[PDB]
């Protein structure tokens, strides 16, 4: 049960790019790698249904060594051999894309400028039929809070549709918000368009990060960064979400730093993962309650690592790999998929500042 695993990096170490592992379900090995696409810090990885046409964001920003502002490259995939064939390349108009997704029509790329720097941003870059990236077209920065030092400006961290892909949500950590977008193609000059209501508040100094819908588009579930949480919303069409419970990552009495990272649902809807850095450095699993949406606590597994940033549950479920930044390793760990349990550790891949992690099935 053979997989290309493709593993975003940053690149300021060992790393030149995109790194293509193959990956075995029937045992969980990583191999590899077998092909690498050089290019400045591929952090993020998104691809198109046809799961040949890939999206990547180069995070780059002023203060780096390299190339120093950001873009977006498109990439053509062949899961057979591994290739990854360069398409196109644009700038952001901002430092540090983070994150990027294709709206439902496969009309736009929207991307987050993080910017470390100000200013943070939503940028629209308009995608051509031939999966080559056309400049931006709309570019959205925000007012920050201020509660942290990290939020003396805006820092966009997801963009993210509802599965009717109708809206368009931008948690931004700067803002304490997520800010709420119509997607509206018939205004190509303008594709998002301020909702109603503009955004949704976080709790102040928490800095909302990802966010991520059930697949039948009934709740929301979003990383607060700082404060080391996870937060449920039920949502209601037409951009609203109303919140329904907040949950920390580490238990009561952990002393030392907290960060809430990436998360993502099983391919059952049945369990929610969750990580936390600081010095806690846990994959956190919860049950999904399919009625209420609500969360209810598993489990918390050590990544084995430093900085997890992010994770993915194997195709079949009896695996999940996390991406350890700070430490150059990918671990494997066997996983239970009828109890959400993550189990023992299979295997340490070490490669540059790995950050995004992508299953192609091998035709």
């Amino acid at each position: 049960s053979l997989y290309n695993l493709l593993v975003g990096t940053y690149t300021e170490g060992s790393s030149e790019g995109i790194q293509v592992y193959r990956f075995d379900g029937a045992d969980g090995s990583v191999k590899g790698p077998l092909r690498v696409a050089h290019t400045s810090n591929p952090s993020y990885l998104t691809f198109a249904p046809d799961q040949r046409t890939l999206f990547v964001v180069n995070e780059n920003g002023r203060g780096g060594k390299g190339d120093t502002v950001g873009r977006a490259t498109s990439y053509r995939f062949d899961p057979i051999s591994g290739r990854l064939q360069q398409i196109s390349q644009v700038q952001t108009l901002a430092d540090h894309p983070t994150y990027s997704s294709l709206s439902h029509d496969g009309r736009y790329l929207f991307v987050a400028n993080y910017s470390v720097q100000p200013e943070g941003s939503v940028a629209v870059l308009p995608v051509r039929a031939d999966g080559s990236l056309a400049p931006v077209v709309q570019v959205e920065s925000h007012q920050a809070s201020k509660v942290h030092p990290r939020q003396v400006s805006g820092h966009v961290h997801s963009v993210v549709s509802s599965p009717d892909g109708q809206y368009l949500f931008a948690p931004d950590l700067g803002a304490d918000k997520v800010f709420v977008y119509r997607y509206a193609p018939e205004q190509a000059e303008r594709p998002l368009q301020a909702a109603d209501p503009a955004f949704v508040p976080t709790p102040p100094g928490s800095g909302p990060r990802h966010l991520i819908f059930s697949a039948d588009g009934r709740f929301a579930y979003l990383t607060l960064e700082l404060s080391g949480q996870v937060m449920v919303f039920a949502h209601e069409g037409n951009g609203r979400l109303r919140q329904l419970q907040t949950h920390d990552l580490a238990p009561a009495g952990f002393q030392g730093k907290v960060g809430a990272g990436a998360l993502h649902l099983s391919a059952d809807g049945r369990f929610l993962g969750v990580l936390n850095r600081g010095d806690d450095n846990q994959l956190v699993t919860f049950a999904v309650d399919p009625a209420s949406g609500q969360l209810r606590f598993v489990e918390r597994r050590s990544v084995e690592g430093t900085e997890p940033r992010e994770f993915a549950f194997s195709p079949g479920g009896r695996f999940v790999l996390v991406a350890n930044q700070n430490s150059d390793q990918l671990r494997v760990f066997a996983r239970d998929p009828q109890s959400g349990q993550v189990g023992k550790t299979l295997q340490s891949v070490e490669v540059g500042s790995p950050s995004d992690l992508r299953f192609v099935a091998v035709p």
